């Protein structure tokens, strides 16, 4: 529809506005194939820090509809966007559906390089042990005591990164300590990663997202990343964004006047990669205030 052609056009001004490599006819390929989805479905538009002043660019949708579950894997790989060039993380998708009942599954796209990752909800939670069986990067079975040790082993959801042959996966936060900013500074330590602000910390106590980064290159846990909703740009805690980044809290495109955004702290080992803040409008109103 209109919604289709106004929603390209909102991601390469964003794209040009902020700085971000992006490729026209990628984008191109990308909406012919998905861009329904788009329209229909709760929709994101992705900035994140990881350069000092270029932010980056992706967009993302979450797709709800129990009839449609694996539909976005079956596009993507018939429309070419996704080609399973036989590694590791090739088959993680039909293993997941064999195994656990899904609930809601995603694609997040790249404005440059296409499709980048697809996301899989379990209905429930499971002991993280019933996914060992899976082709998971062996870094997750032999964290599986640091997992229970930090009470990450209420499993959910998984995120699939074909281009950087990674894994996330996503833990519940059922223990009274997630609660609690110590927490949140004792995982970061022991995972020696860069530890976070005293205001992030606070922050973290309310509900939120922690997602765990494992990759079939390394043994180490790689990356971690916290994601917490907010109802509208004043809500959204302004210290912790470059201006960069504030800019985009003030003028990312959605259809609604005040949208939410969901935030997100990724965080690496201390003086190293990873450690970044991603920041998503909620580009039609619906997706942040549907918390928990
Ligand atoms: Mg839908």
């Amino acid at each position: 529809m209109n919604d289709v052609n106004r929603i390209r056009t909102d991601i390469i001004n964003v794209a040009k506005t902020f700085g971000a490599e992006y490729s026209e006819k990628v984008l191109d390929e990308v909406f012919q194939v998905f861009g329904e989805q788009f329209a229909d479905n709760s929709f994101m538009i992705r900035t994140s820090n990881k350069q000092p002043d270029k932010l980056g660019c992706y967009f993302r949708y979450h797709e709800e509809d129990e009839s449609q579950l694996g539909l976005a894997w079956d596009i993507a790989r018939k429309s070419g966007l996704l080609s399973d060039q036989g590694r590791p993380v090739d088959q993680l998708i039909p293993e997941i559906c064999e195994t656990f009942p899904i609930m809601a599954d995603g694609v997040d796209f790249d404005v440059k390089h296409g499709l980048a990752k697809i996301w899989q909800s379990i209905k429930g939670v499971v002991p993280v042990q019933d996914a060992f069986k899976l082709s998971l990067p062996a870094s997750v079975t032999t964290h599986s005591d640091f997992l229970k040790n930090h009470h990450l082993d209420a499993l959910y959801a998984f995120g699939i990164d074909y281009h950087h042959s990674s894994v996330n996966l996503y833990f519940d936060t059922y223990h009274p300590k997630h609660h609690t900013s110590e927490y949140y500074k004792n995982l970061l330590q022991d995972l020696q990663f860069q530890p976070p602000s005293d205001e992030l910390l606070e922050l973290l106590t309310n509900n939120g997202e922690i997602a765990l980064t494992f990759n079939f290159a390394s043994p180490r846990i790689e990356r971690l990343c916290f994601y917490l909703p907010f109802l509208n740009r004043e809500a959204v805690p302004q210290n912790l964004l470059n201006p960069l980044l504030k800019k985009y809290i003030n003028e990312a495109p959605a259809l609604v006047d005040n949208p939410g955004f969901i935030l997100g702290w990724s965080f690496g080992p201390q003086g190293g990669k990873g450690t970044y803040t991603k920041v998503d409008v909620d580009y039609h109103g619906r997706t942040v205030p549907l918390f928990m």
